[PDB]
């Protein structure tokens, strides 16, 4: 299972968003070796600004969000560190990022 969820969470960030989220939850460590590859990616789209790429952050902060409600000190640096990223974007002002970001950070 530590590989068969790979590719479904390759193919959720592509209507099916609440299908293929229902099943990743009901479908259950490995979670905390994989969060650091998303919060890369999100650190290196943002350092990337100095624009079609916002579709892809905003499925990754979906995707990260889906993942954290599938299940102490890290939570404080990792939600600060997404606080940060998302408003260093601050030029392109997407709405889709923003509804995705504060969920997550809610989450």
């Amino acid at each position: 299972f530590s590989t068969n969820f790979r590719d479904t969470v390759d193919i959720l960030v592509g209507s099916l968003t609440q299908q293929v989220s229902g099943w990743l939850q009901s479908l259950e460590a490995f979670s905390t070796t994989l969060l650091g590859q998303f919060l890369e990616d999100m650190e290196a789209y943002a350092e990337d600004l100095s624009s079609v790429s916002l579709p892809k952050l905003a499925a990754l902060l979906r995707v990260f969000s889906t993942v954290v409600r599938s299940i102490a000190y890290v939570t404080d640096v990792l939600y600060r560190v997404m606080r940060c990223v998302t408003a260093a974007n601050q030029v392109f002002f997407s709405e889709a990022v923003l509804t995705a970001a504060n969920e997550c950070v809610g989450v």
